[PDB]
This record gives C-alpha cells, structure tokens and sequence, in this order.
C-alpha cells in the first residue's frame, strides 16, 4: 500500500544500508549544490529581493519545465522563500494574458524575463498546479496574488480542462480519451508527462466538477503507459500517438531525453499509491536493459534496444531515473545496482547539467523518502 494511506514514505537509500547520517547529508548537499552558490553545479539564480529562476544551462533559457520543477523541489525541501521566488518570476515572466494561450505559461523565457514562444509546455502546467496545492497545504493560502497558492492551481486545472469552450483556446488533455497532450493544439501525447500520481491528487484538490475527470485521466495515463513501453526493453519513445506508438515525424520516437522520465514517473506512482506486478516487471526490463552497459557509452536506442551512435546528452539522469525506478521494484534483480550507481555519481557540471541535476535532486528525495504528498 502507497504513502498516500500509510502516511510513511520509503527510504529506499536506508533500505539497502546506507546510513541515515549519510543520507540526510548527501540530500542537503544535493540541495545545496543546486540552489546555493556552488557555480559549477547550481541552476537556481535568484534575482533582486522577490524573483528568482532555473536556467535551462544547454539552451540558456528560463523553462516552465525548470520553473515547474523549482517550485516542487522548494515545496519538498520547505524553502517558501525559494518558492515565492520562482512562482513570482513566472507569473510576471510566463503566465500569457494574450492570445489563443492565454491563461497557460510561455514554455521558453529569456533570463530577462522576454518570452521566445507564447506556446505552453502541459508538463510545467502539472507540475505548477500540483507544487501549488502542496505550498497551500504546507503554508496556507497568501493574502495576496498570486499568492493564493490553491485557488491559482484550480485555476490553472480548470483552464487545461476547459479551455476553448468559452473561446479559441485548447485544452490540455483530451476530452474524450483523458490523455495530456504534448502541446494544446495536437493530438499526440509524450509517455513522460503522464503523472497519474498527480491526478489522483487532483481529483481530490481541483474544482469539484473535474473530480471525476481527474480520477479518469489517472487512468487513462497508467493504462497508456503500458501500450507506450516497448514490451521487451520498456523504453518509451519521446512523443507518441495516442495508439501509444512512437512520433518521430521530427525525430521524438526514440529512447533519449524525454523518456528518461518514464522510470521516475513510475518509481514515485508506486511509492504514492502502491505497487503493481506491471510497474515491477517494467523498471526490470529497463533495468535490465541497461545491467551490461557502462554510462560512459550510454546512447540514444530505438525503443526496441537498437543503439545510435548518439550518446545520451544527459546521462546522469538517465541514471537517477532508472535508480529512482527502483521505488516500484524494490526487490529487483537490479534494484540494488542502480540505487548504487546513482550514489556513486556525482551532482553534474557543465553546460548540460541542468536536466540532469533537475532529475538527480527528484531521485534523491524520492530515494530517501522526502519525496512527499502535503496534505491539506
Ligand atoms: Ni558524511
């Protein structure tokens, strides 16, 4: 049973003997690597008094994605300060009041603060809405927009249902299959925005008369998974259709960045909201997958195994999410080895660090059992 009825989160690092001493450090300095002012490492940069941001370090933009990832890494580790800062930044940055957008978030900023599309990113939009319901539920509501940290996630939560039945907008999920889109004005998904966890904490948090709807889309996302997982290696493609085949129109349909989110997805759902033999067999077939292969030599594979001679842009988090994995297969053959691995690699430096580090911080909270649902 998850520890959304147990109340008690898995400390996986403990489980497999490293010490709490050990691992409360090893978090702190995860953290600190991130967020304070270790320039190698660091990808939060705070601006003034009031404003801060995540910089996407190999695009050198400001990402709703990042932003999105700040605030629920600044809930989890209870830095309202941090939060504040980030939230602020993107609703005076981001947030779109003009437009067939208007009332979702630019995906791509400047550092300045200029947007560089007025196109949204719905895997920000989740992560936003959830991070909120969790700031309210840690701090309460604040006395003044946008502050009030609930009411703006059933907000945002309404518009991605509803949107373009008052106007010439669109929804972020469809309406009759219950999937989160890739971009509102599509028809195909990405395997790693799907967050059922999420979900069904929406259906709890949001307006009242999308309840259901949530509950629905929780399922609908746990039942796509499993058609959008190769069957034998369990890589998802990057982009998908809805039929749960790969997208590579531009060249998404493989195994590489997006996808690497898939195993983490999993690992926290069954963390949350209990195991499945479906979850446990596929971190073994992505775990197995990788058993015989060194992350020096990671690449870029068709989701059936087939490598490229690309190599994995971002490595390190590939291995934090397979690690992170191990929460849904916790007596996995290969469980053990990648909790490992992943203690054994260091926070990442350079110019690619940021979806890495970004990956790494939500493996080691999750990994540790600080990777919690806030509760009203
Ligand atoms: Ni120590």
């Amino acid at each position: 049973e998850g520890a959304f009825y147990t109340r008690e989160y898995r400390n996986l690092f403990k489980e497999f003997g490293y010490s709490e001493a050990e691992i409360q450090e090893r978090v702190k300095d995860t953290w600190e690597q991130l967020f304070g002012d270790n320039p190698e490492t660091k990808i939060y940069y705070e601006v003034g008094d009031d404003l801060g941001y995540l910089l996407d370090t190999g695009n050198l933009d400001v990402r709703t994605e990042g932003m999105s990832y700040g605030m629920m890494m600044a809930v989890q580790m209870d830095r309202k300060d941090i939060f504040d800062r980030i939230w602020n930044w993107t609703m005076k940055n981001m947030y779109m009041t003009e437009g067939v957008h208007a009332g979702y978030f630019a995906w791509s900023c400047q550092p300045d603060g200029t947007k560089n599309s007025w196109g949204p990113a719905p895997d920000g939009e989740e992560y936003f809405a959830l991070a909120l319901f969790f700031a309210s539920h840690r701090w309460g509501d604040g006395d003044e927009q946008p502050f009030n940290y609930s009411e703006q996630a059933r907000k945002l939560l309404h518009t991605c249902v509803h949107n373009g039945e008052g106007g010439p907008g669109h929804p972020m999920w469809n309406r009759d299959n219950k999937l989160i889109k890739f971009i509102p004005e599509v028809e195909f998904s990405d395997p790693s925005y799907h967050l059922p966890h999420f979900y069904e904490l929406f259906s709890l948090w949001a307006n009242e008369e999308d309840r259901v709807f949530w509950k629905e889309a929780a399922e609908a996302s746990r039942e796509y998974l499993k058609i959008a997982c190769h069957p034998e290696t369990g890589l998802a493609p990057e982009y998908a259709y809805y039929d749960g085949t790969p997208n590579d129109e531009k060249g998404y349909g493989h195994f590489f960045s997006n996808s690497y989110r898939v195993a983490a997805n999993i690992g926290l759902d069954a963390e949350w909201f209990g195991g499945s033999e479906w979850s446990a067999e596929e971190i073994n077939k992505i775990q197995a997958f990788f058993a015989d292969k060194e992350p020096e030599d990671y690449r870029r594979y068709k989701i059936d195994g087939e490598p490229f001679e690309e190599k994995s842009l971002h490595p390190v988090g590939l291995i934090a999410t397979n690690a992170m994995g191990s929460l849904a297969s916790v007596d996995g053959p290969y469980a053990k080895a990648n909790v490992d691995l992943f203690w054994n690699t260091p926070v990442r430096t350079g110019n690619r660090r940021y979806y890495d580090n970004c990956l790494y911080l939500f493996a080691m909270l999750a990994l540790s059992g600080n990777f919690k649902i806030w509760f009203p």
